[PDB]
């Protein structure tokens, strides 16, 4: 809807975060490339998963086996594709996780008093759904419960009716789909490439699916050829216009996602 240059998301900290490199996966996919940033404060050992399975090499090839209309893309199979099982054990899940209100403050959608037992909102870019901040007065932690969503775009993690058999497959939301919350570890998501995640051939299976062709953790490169993204800051002044724009009656899932660029070098 608005373009940003580069030169204006680089002068301006004050709406732009700058995405650790770590933290950001390049899956290029047989209708162009997704790029996903990882997210460890809401999913951590699915976060090191992924670097772990990404840098093995063994993605490349994997097919979106299971790719259902309004709902999402599934890949990531390595032993389908590989020829034998992978040398690869399971994490277990990750569906919430202990949000201290005090320290990860979420933006909010609308400012009028919350009446609800829960609420969605933002943090870096991600969406959030969360038990009331006012329950960390008294809870042991002095946390509360919240989870990323499984918002299009967010970015999760294939399991079996066994809720710690999450290993290698994922999926790419490419629509809402809160059906899944808090019974899936989301661990990223699509900063640019949802579009491409909602082109990926339909099937369970496709005759002839989609392939990741290659999956790069943007560190593993060399500093001039990695492509820097930026998300904008939901607690500042262009993403409360943002806000304005789209309509503050909508929930977390039914706004755009937060404004998001990847800029790649030049030649
Ligand atoms: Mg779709
Ligand atoms: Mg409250």
């Amino acid at each position: 809807m608005v373009e940003y240059t580069k030169e204006s998301v680089q002068a301006d900290p004050e709406n732009w975060r700058s995405v650790d490199p770590d933290n950001l996966v390049i899956f290029e996919t047989t209708k162009g490339v997704v790029y996903i940033e990882l997210a460890p404060e809401i999913a951590p050992n699915h976060v090191a998963q992924i670097r772990k399975v990404v840098r093995t090499g063994l993605y490349s090839g994997t097919k979106f086996h299971r790719v259902i209309s309004g709902f999402m893309a599934q890949g990531g199979d390595i032993a389908a594709t590989l020829g034998r099982e992978p040398d690869l054990e399971a994490v277990d899940g990750e569906f919430v996780f202990r949000r201290d209100p005090k320290s990860i403050v979420l933006t909010v959608i609308n400012e009028e008093d919350q009446t609800k037992s829960q609420y969605t909102g933002f943090y870096n870019g991600f969406p959030i759904e969360t038990r009331q901040d006012e329950l960390a007065n008294y809870s042991e932690d002095k946390r509360v419960e919240s989870w990323m969503p499984h918002c299009a775009g967010v970015v999760s993690m294939a399991r079996t009716n066994d809720p710690n058999s999450g290993k290698d497959q994922f999926f790419l939301m490419r629509d809402e789909s809160r059906f899944l919350d808090r019974k899936y570890s989301s661990w990223g998501r699509m900063l640019e490439g949802l579009d491409v995640a909602k082109s990926l051939t339909i099937g369970e299976p496709p005759e002839r699916p989609d392939i990741l062709v290659s999956a790069v953790m943007v560190s593993d490169l060399a500093p001039k050829d990695r492509p820097e993204a930026w998300v904008m800051r939901n607690d500042g002044p262009m993403f409360s216009l943002f806000l304005d724009r789209m309509g503050r009656d909508k929930d977390v899932c039914s706004l755009p996602q937060t404004p998001s660029v990847v800029f790649v070098s030049e030649d």
